[PDB]
DNA sequence: AATAAGCGGAAGTGGG
DNA sequence: TCCCACTTCCGCTTA
């Protein structure tokens, strides 16, 4: 089953939900969610995973926060903005 | 107030 | 047994 950071990286590469997520500085791996359109992306994540409940942005961000300690994704001090690690980007 | 972003402890679910 | 990789729930804090 795909991991959340990989789902997000794949979306950014495909551009399939450009109104929900975008690169800020792709060389640094920083990206940002849409305030108004992030829920549609969260819904897609839950459906891809086959979860029992509807996925929300709040629950998806709860999962994202767990990557802070291992480093795959870190929160940036800007609204709705995060940063992939170099290791994640290189793979 | 209304709305929104951000946080994380705790317990539950999946698939090894 | 016991960790993976989240998911779900709940209460709190700041803007
Ligand atoms: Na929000």
């Amino acid at each position: 089953k795909i991991r959340l950071y990989q789902f997000l990286l794949d979306l950014l590469r495909s551009g399939d939900m450009k109104d929900s997520i975008w690169w800020v500085d792709k060389d640094k791996g920083t990206f940002q969610f849409s305030s108004k359109h992030k829920e549609a992306l969260a819904h897609r994540w839950g459906i891809q995973k086959g979860n029992r409940k509807k996925m929300t942005y709040q629950k998806m961000a709860r999962a994202l926060r767990n990557y802070g300690k291992t480093g795959e994704v870190k929160k940036v001090k800007k609204k709705l903005t995060y940063q992939f690690s170099g290791e994640v980007l290189g793979r």
